[PDB]
RNA sequence: GCCGGGCGCGGUGGCGCGCGCCUGUAGUCCCAGCUACUCGGGAGGCUGAGGCAGGAGGAUCGCUUCGCUAUGCC
């Protein structure tokens, strides 16, 4: 897929979040990510995130050198893209 | 040989396909065409892949529920 670094990952994913607004769903997946690249070396310190609506789909691998930095920025994308809900 | 799958709607005689919904792998990009006919063509990555039968777990399709008694010739 078209696998791309966090920098462009925010930003694309805040396009998804805004294309899904009046119609069409997000689609965020976390799973640890093992490193391989060939059909069944093995790394324990990388974790993937792919984000779809349907059409379009993109992919993201965050290791321990990036998560200080990629996490605070994915909770705040989070955060404002993900409003619309009661207030109670 | 493999590189998503399924559900509903729509088009096509048919394939490819468009829309909405749900759900995966470490593992896809582009161009719209093939012309009575079961995946049209191009460019990339991989060695294991395909089919059958059971089991638990998601969104959905079809069914549903007249007696008692009280103050008293104090």
């Amino acid at each position: 897929m078209v696998l791309l670094e966090s920098e462009q990952f925010l930003t694309e994913l805040t396009r998804l979040f805004q294309k899904c607004r009046t119609s069409g769903s997000v689609y965020i997946t976390l799973k640890k990510y093992d490193g391989r690249t060939k059909p069944i070396e093995p790394a324990d310190n990388k974790c993937l995130l792919r984000a779809t609506d349907g059409k379009k789909k993109i992919s993201t691998v965050v290791s321990s050198k990036e998560v200080n930095k990629f996490q605070m920025a994915y909770s705040n994308l989070l955060r404002a893209n993900m409003d619309g809900l009661k207030k109670r």
